[PDB]
């Protein structure tokens, strides 16, 4: 049928517990579960499950007036008690949500009536509404589907208020969603969506070519980029490449030799020809990045000075810091110690491996010996959390996370950014200012704090920005134009109209 589509994802969507993370997939949680307020491309939120709201003068007490016509997909009512119970269930697992500062800011949540929901905060937390709008954890499952009045230990059926319902799941095979015929809002034109589980990018491309699937939708890893380019010229297909959504970069460990030295990090930031990397490894499909955040990101248009590709300058910086070349050797030494840096990445990720090889080659040209450490995903994440890396591939989070939530998370010791920044003398000052910028409502001070944080991170060369990457699409032409969601990690299936 023309109102049924088949697409793909590298893994299953997961159990669709609205309040937990891996192996739950965010786009799928957002298909079934809904927020109080909904994020818009212009950075604002609109009323959603909450039709209106007010707050006290000190900005600590918030009162939401909820819709009274919304039902969970199983018929049960959505009301303020249901919402309040969801906030309780999330915060009963509060430690797990440390990365998201709203989870530490919420003091109290209670239903004042069927339609009035009161939320109290520790402080006037300015990104309050934006974080309520995220795919997780603050979305709502039917309280009847709690397990012993909790969700942190599992749920029963994944019953949301959203436009899609999970029909069935087969582990390592597929997931099937259908349209919610009792949805409170606009009904999707598509009636059924099947997700084929296809972990390999080449196999996803082949699946599209043979006609097994109708739609591919994802970031730069969706399919081989040379294949994507070929597809974009093939009149039998339709392809799309969005405007950039987030940054891909290296994080450099300021607490580990030799990346503990500023001169070394500065030299590394001059050593990479990013334009050539992109044209060589990314088939020319992405944009060069000079800064942690693109100048188009809120609060990030700061006139930060780019470190352009300049091997001569990279060498000079290293020479001045005492890293010089021994007779008949291409790798620099200082105090007998070679300039050796470990670059860790997911070993089975062909794109990461390709970029890593380019980075290694470019840095060898200025006398730095980069050793490639390709490992399984679990081992790489363990390295991120504990700072067992010299350089590591990393990325920002896209809207609405960038920049406030990404910066917020830099304070959390179990994250790559904290670890990479751990060796900076100004790290406590940075973490203090990150705390302040989230709670300030002096707009002038807020901009000044973002400027100081991002400028320190830039001047200290904590990162090696590589690319601003885009969303891409491959689809059967009959599906028409495929729209993008304001939230970079969501997929607007309900907006597709064949
Ligand atoms: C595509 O994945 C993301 C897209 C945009 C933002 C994030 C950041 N996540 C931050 C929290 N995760 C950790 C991380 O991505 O660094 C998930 C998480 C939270 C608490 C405990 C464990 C984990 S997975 C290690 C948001 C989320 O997953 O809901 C993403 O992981
Ligand atoms: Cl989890
Ligand atoms: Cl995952
Ligand atoms: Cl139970
Ligand atoms: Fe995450």
């Amino acid at each position: 049928a023309p109102d049924e589509i088949t697409t793909a994802w590298p893994v299953n969507v997961g159990p669709l517990n609205p309040h937990l993370y891996t192996p739950n997939q965010m786009f799928a949680q957002s298909m079934v579960y809904e927020p109080l307020v909904k994020y818009q491309a212009d950075g604002s939120v609109i009323p959603w499950l909450a039709k209106s709201w007010t707050h006290s003068e000190d900005g600590k007490t918030w009162t939401f007036t909820l819709r009274d016509d919304v039902k969970f997909s199983n018929g049960e009512p959505f009301d303020a008690e249901a919402a309040a119970e969801n906030f309780r269930a999330v915060l009963d697992n509060r430690q797990r949500h440390a990365w998201l500062e709203l989870a530490n800011q919420i003091v109290d949540v209670k239903a004042l009536s069927k339609t009035e929901l009161q939320i109290t905060l520790k402080s006037a937390y300015y990104p309050f509404l934006q974080e309520l709008a995220l795919p997780r954890p603050f979305r709502f499952i039917a309280p009847s589907q709690f397990k012993n009045h909790e969700t942190m230990n599992g749920i029963k059926a994944p019953i949301g208020t959203g436009p899609w319902i999970l029909q069935e799941s087969k582990l390592n095979q597929y997931d099937v969603f259908v349209r919610n015929e009792n949805y409170w809002g606009e009904k999707p034109a598509i009636k059924k969506i099947t997700f084929n589980v296809i972990p390999d990018p080449t196999t996803r491309a082949v699946a599209f070519e043979t006609g097994d699937i109708d739609l591919l939708y994802g970031n730069e890893g969706l399919l081989p980029l040379d294949t994507f380019a070929r597809f974009s010229q093939n009149p039998a297909y339709h392809t799309q490449l969005s405007q950039p959504i987030e940054t891909v970069m290296l994080a450099l460990n300021t607490a580990k030799a030799p990346t503990n030295e500023l001169a070394v990090r500065e030299a590394l930031n001059y050593a990479v020809n990013k334009k050539s990397l992109i044209d060589n490894a990314l088939y020319g499909t992405q944009q060069v990045a000079d800064t942690l955040f693109a100048p188009s990101v809120p609060y990030a248009n700061l006139g930060l000075k780019p470190s352009q590709y300049d091997p001569q300058k990279a060498k000079a910086l290293l020479e001045k810091a005492g890293w010089t070349l021994p007779a008949g050797k291409d790798i620099r030494e200082k105090n007998g110690q070679p300039l050796r840096i470990e670059l860790s990445f997911i070993g089975t990720d062909a794109l990461s491996k390709s970029m890593a090889e380019i980075i290694q080659a470019d840095m060898r040209q200025i006398g730095a010996d980069v050793s490639l450490i390709g490992e399984e995903e679990s081992s790489i994440y363990a390295r991120q959390r504990d700072g067992r890396f010299g350089m590591i591939f990393h990325r920002t989070w896209g809207a609405p996370y960038d920049p406030h939530a990404f910066l917020s998370s830099m304070r959390v010791p179990s994250h790559a950014d904290f670890q990479a920044q751990q060796g900076l003398a100004d790290k406590p000052l940075i973490d203090k200012e990150i705390g302040e910028v989230l709670a300030t409502h002096d707009e002038t001070q807020r901009q000044a704090l973002y400027r100081d944080i991002l400028t320190r991170l830039h001047d200290e060369a904590v990162y090696l920005p590589i690319s601003y990457i885009s969303m891409m699409v491959v689809s059967k032409p009959e599906l028409g134009n495929i729209p993008y969601a304001p939230i970079a990690t969501e997929i607007p299936f309900e907006q597709i109209k064949p």
